[PDB]
RNA sequence: AAAA
């Protein structure tokens, strides 16, 4: 644990992982050109980690600059240990034929089965999960800004999701216009709402306050995931469950509905249904691909979580992007667990 | 020289991977006699898309299954390969690292040639002896969507040209009458002035009341020319321009592009130095207000370019009314570049596809 | 093709 190679590169989490998990006394990091950020983005997911970190330049695509800068590195630092995980084909295997000629030990990060492959000897082990919520943002540039009785309307809803797909639906799209007084038919739904005082008569209805329309306008089903996901945590070791976290990079800001890290990969679940004529779902799984990926990495696994069922389209378009799907409110728990396996 | 390497060494082996391309583009370019594709398990639908991807140029083609994180047992398969075909060359461009650096290994060992597809550069770099070559262009649209497994399915010039060189002064005129066509309201009012006089003597518009209280458009064509159609024709004339001095191949309009399971439609695709170049030009999504929202529209082209031209392709968002600056700013985080002044977009397509 |  005296010098660690890391290769930067566009997903640093592979170089970051072993850093946290065991600090050494110094990092070297090779960055190429157009890309020094990415240094700034290493020091600021190993904040938490007192660690010296020398800078070094390199060419993506010059196999003898590179072998000779690890000549150089292991001159000065004989006891060097290379990750060989980061970088382009040529800086990894300009990296790792110099450090093979030493003697030295290089590791390899393989997200897929949760290991550390030592490459010198054929050996292995088990990665922790060492990582915050905080550090894999850090990562990928970004970081954080941000009634017992309605708990119970939650659940209702939850189990009554198809018999109250339209009025619900219609309930989110008032919300959503903060259109002030609304019509609703008399009915189990009505009273539910009277009796929870998320509505009252209109001097026709109101919203009783901005919180119970927040409540209405998808709020309830955004908790009611959170909620499975507490409970889900109480089995499953979930991290850093958190709900409408704000995101920015310095040139743009996402809101994200639910995250949290299992296995060392950031889970989000887009379940607000207020952006979408009804209910637009094709918009919301552009942005969730898009999103997801950008603040996620590749490594990061989506999910679209809805009340009202999706059309054959929309589910072909999850399925052809990777993203999980949940339109039955009754399966989610099931689901969530199948998601999360997997 | 490629086409000599593939004289001499008959065999050519190549690790496959989510972006199947670089393996692709040395095989179009030089066929060689023999390929050996390395695949990995639950991804022997790689297999297929090359097949599809190089279908113009048949050669003999064997399969191996290798694991994509386990150093000697790749090793052992590579040692295999070279005691059948000693004059094997290797791509080293694809698959995981571990596949990659075993590979290297055995075929460095044996004196084998090992090249490299660097396509930020356009170069093959012979990884042996340090030389490199020019890539050249034989890719075409068909192939390289087959890599990502899709396939693909009047008077009013003179309007055009005015259009895009008065686009500042006409902006809201231009801009209600794009919200008019979109919505298809049948009968709207227009101010007199240079603007309905050009319409007029195009013919787009013909009057509906006395007095001219009232036009409609003259036809759908007329119409669809008005939703910002003019302004996808100034993109593509600009484009059919600069392809007299630059490469740019099998240039499109409105594509229609499909896997088994998705279908996007595309306003102008073109290939230059073997990328996939989207540009999105459509303006027909308007609020209630009639303001253009062009935050859907970036996170459609995020989604869809990086899906059918993968992390090497490259997409750009063209329009006629400005942008604003949260708009632009996604723009650049997400790599798409942005024109909202169609004043500077000859000199923002020039810059865009030289990097 | 810069954790495949």
């Amino acid at each position: 644990h005296d010098t660690y190679v890391c290769l930067l590169s566009d997903h640093l989490l592979p170089n970051v992982i072993p850093v946290i998990q065991a600090p050494p006394q110094r990092v070297i990091l090779l960055y190429t050109p157009n890309n020094k950020e990415r240094v700034q983005r290493f020091r600021q997911a190993t904040e938490s980690v007192p660690t010296e970190i020398i800078e070094k330049q390199v060419h993506p695509y010059q196999y003898a600059q590179t072998q000779r800068i690890c000549d150089e590195i292991l001159e000065q630092f004989p006891n060097a240990i290379l990750n060989v995980t980061g970088g382009t084909k040529i800086m990894a295997l300009a990296a790792f034929d110099r450090f093979r000629h030493n003697h030295r030990p290089i590791i390899y990060v393989d997200s897929d089965s949760q290991r550390i492959l030592y490459l010198h000897n054929g050996e292995s082990e088990r990665l922790g999960d060492p990582l915050t919520v905080k550090q894999y943002l850090a990562c990928y540039g970004f970081k954080a800004d941000n009634p017992k009785t309605w708990r119970e309307v939650e659940d209702l809803f939850a189990q009554n999701s198809t018999k109250w797909q339209n009025q619900l639906g219609r309930l989110n799209w008032i919300a959503a216009q903060q259109q002030p007084i609304f019509t609703l038919q008399t009915g189990e739904l009505q009273d539910l709402l009277l009796k929870a005082n998320l509505i009252k008569p209109a001097e026709g209805f109101q919203f009783t306050s901005d919180q119970a329309r927040q409540f209405i306008n998808g709020g309830w089903f955004e908790h009611y995931v959170y909620s499975l996901l507490r409970q889900i945590s109480a089995q499953y070791p979930i991290k850093n469950l958190t709900k409408n976290i704000e995101i920015s990079n310095d040139s743009v800001s996402n809101e994200l509905d639910v995250v949290f890290l299992y296995h060392n990969k950031l889970h989000v679940i887009e379940c607000k249904t207020r952006h979408f004529t009804k209910i637009n779902p094709m918009e919301t799984i552009y942005k969730i691909d898009s999103v997801t990926n950008r603040v996620a990495g590749i490594k990061g696994k989506s999910m679209f979580a809805s009340y009202y069922p999706l059309t054959q389209a929309a589910k072909k378009r999850c399925l052809n992007n990777s993203i999980y799907v949940s339109d039955q409110p009754s399966q989610l728990h099931h689901q969530l667990i199948k998601w999360i396996n997997a």
